[PDB]
């Protein structure tokens, strides 16, 4: 059984819907800004990929009271996807064959800390309030959406750091392949806050040399890259069984023709390369069309960028595809990156262009030879690949093809 | 589709630090619940917990344990036990694409999240945070922290679904085997025990608060005077394995996973709907040609929650219902670890031919009328058992495990 994408929705640093995102991508436009909050917290990195949207009022009071930002972004993305897929309430609500798999990387460090802070104050439990569990818990994104959308099928979160939402999409596909669901909403969200960001800064993973020029901070494949730029936001796609989509006349973006999920079994925070090779090969099994474009994980870290470039080489040899790292524009939204980047790749597929890998002033010599596109290029694409690798050695790749 | 069997297990819980200690506690109806000075001192109203009674110092290598929170530690130790209990050696499971790991927690690590924030706000900032908080604090700590040292090359991610977490992990492991993608998947989870997390459940009124002077009686599923669940910590891990692969190596097989239910209420955030659980149980029983001999209920010792599940059980089974016991009355609610720990208690009951008692029922709730709630340890020859895990957000998991 075959799985296709029939709707998408997105809230990111570069746009609050697929149209705004489309524009940003075609224009090579950065969503990175200076963050007083990060600076005020005592961090060395003072730049981020922020959602440019005040979300107050956009969700019913009785629904949003249970939600952290990760859930808010995913909820809003899911509203867009439902509408983009043309699904009425009666199509998807109160339906055993309709499910939801969506997560975050960090849950909500902000609300974990708030609960602990409140509890140590003069008010104790009355300051904590009864809503922190659903905000702080690691399954908040799925729990907070499944309920108001009246989801009856599967309902849980995958979590795998930077691969989170990619595994969510892959697992949705598996639910379709196993015949258990006709539709699975798949994606994720991530909050943006110093509570989480300082943890990445404390291990040296974030960019710190470019705070005066926020838009030049994220620079995948550039010789002077110094870490990733943390971001937040959300995404959701509608994964749907093929016959079901055709039957209702759904607009199909692409079929998911490949899904790789592997493990390094090596180091905690440095990639092995092996395993990413295996992940991509796994995603290519039975796919006999060439990859026309690869959206790299490409976070703009020294070690990580070239490790992935080496894996791409080993997998593709002398038939390596056009590559770009959209994180040079968007920053790294962690758990939300997989679904957002699938969406970016889906937009490139739909509208026939390759988004630029920006901010390469001096190309890293380990990237010599490869087809890294630094300029918006119109091209008919048929098959695209997107890589998601996280801490803990967890790997995911999605391969999507036009029908 | 391929068949999936459990060929090994491991556990660190309030009622035992391995499967032998746990077996003893279950047959005796021993409580794992103690008074907690940490909880009382935090300013909480619940002063009891299902704590792990183990000095974990020295048990994990220095360079491995440094990335780990308590949930990871408990899961890691449970996984060592499971590997050994399965008769598996490194040459068989390490660096093997067809061997994976699916394990999670409900909350990650509130403790190290708050430690990170506290440390950062101190005078030394980043230097006081140090480079290890992300792996301690991230939601996927449990999978990350085990898959690296155990050299896992197959699938590697966590599932989170609150109180149904490690039950969905097991079912997802089964699905990997059914899809022919993996030969072995280690499945389970862990959960830390700390005021940082526990205070959140107390602030919503979910935790027992009236029985602090009698800790071993606070967790009392189905009793008319229950007042909320007792929070617990610990870990569990089972080895999920493709059937032919297991037989070909002469593995010891506890049971086959013949049913997996996974559904959603789509109702309310913190109150169960009933019809979700009904559907979950029915899905898990689908095609199972034998009756359910025993049911390990979710039964957390909460007023509305306990009786809601009973009403679902009655709808599913009708007059001819199975024997029921709520082991959380002994153990407490280990949240993310609960699903795998209770799958294990159920397997131990399957393997050793008995039903553990639903303890602390001084006065049966009127709404339990006419079900078979087992309140004393009774030896029986069980064939087919069922375990229910329901979580906040209306997330439902049910496992049905049967002897070969
Ligand atoms: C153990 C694996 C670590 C990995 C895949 C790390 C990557 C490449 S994933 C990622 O987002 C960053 C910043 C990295 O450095
Ligand atoms: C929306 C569903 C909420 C559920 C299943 C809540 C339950 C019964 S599950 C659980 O662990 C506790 C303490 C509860 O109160």
């Amino acid at each position: 059984k075959r799985a296709v994408i029939t709707g998408l929705g997105i809230v990111s640093s570069i746009g609050n819907n697929q149209q705004e995102v489309l524009a940003s991508l075609r224009e090579g436009r950065s969503g990175i800004t200076f963050s007083q909050e990060l600076k005020d917290s005592g961090m060395r990195s003072h730049v981020w990929g922020n959602v440019k949207l005040d979300t107050t009022g956009l969700i019913d009071r009785k629904v949003v009271r249970f939600m952290s930002d990760a859930s808010i972004y995913a909820f809003l993305s899911m509203e867009q996807a439902i509408a983009d897929a043309g699904l009425s309430p009666e199509a998807y609500q109160n339906n055993p064959r309709v499910g939801l798999i969506a997560g975050s990387g960090g849950g909500s460090p902000r609300f974990q800390v708030f609960g602990a802070d409140a509890m140590r104050g003069p008010r104790g439990l009355k300051a904590v309030g009864p809503y922190v569990v659903t905000k702080a818990m690691a399954s908040g994104v799925s729990a907070c959406l499944a309920t108001p959308f009246k989801i009856h099928g599967v309902n849980y979160s995958i979590s795998s750091a930077c691969a989170t939402s990619a595994h969510c999409i892959g697992n949705a596909v598996e639910q379709i392949q196993l015949g258990k669901q006709d539709i699975v909403f798949a994606g994720g969200g991530e909050e943006l806050c110093w509570e989480m960001a300082c943890e990445f800064d404390a291990m040296g993973a974030l960019s710190t040399k470019y705070n005066d020029t926020p838009e030049k901070a994220s620079r995948t494949y550039d010789a002077h890259r110094d870490g990733f730029v943390i971001a937040g936001g959300g995404g959701m796609v509608v994964v749907e069984e093929l016959e079901h989509a055709l039957a209702r006349g759904a607009h199909i973006y692409a079929e998911i023709v490949g899904y790789g999920a592997t493990s390094d079994g090596a180091d905690m925070v440095a990639p092995s390369g092996e395993g990413a090779v295996r992940c991509m090969k796994m995603a290519m099994h039975g796919v006999d069309t060439p990859i026309d474009y690869l959206n790299s994980h490409g976070t703009s870290t020294p070690v990580g960028d070239v490790k992935e470039l080496a894996a791409i080489r080993e997998v593709f040899g002398d038939k390596s595809p056009a590559i770009s790292a959209t994180k040079a524009m968007t920053g790294h939204s962690l758990g939300a990156a997989g679904v957002q980047e699938a969406i970016y790749s889906l937009l490139m597929l739909e509208h026939g262009f390759i988004a630029p890998s920006i901010n390469i002033e001096e190309l890293d010599e380990q990237a010599a030879g490869l087809n890294i596109v630094t300029e918006t290029t119109d091209r008919e694409l048929t098959t695209v690949m997107s890589n998601s690798f996280g801490f803990g050695g967890t790997n995911a790749t999605l391969v999507m093809r036009k029908l």
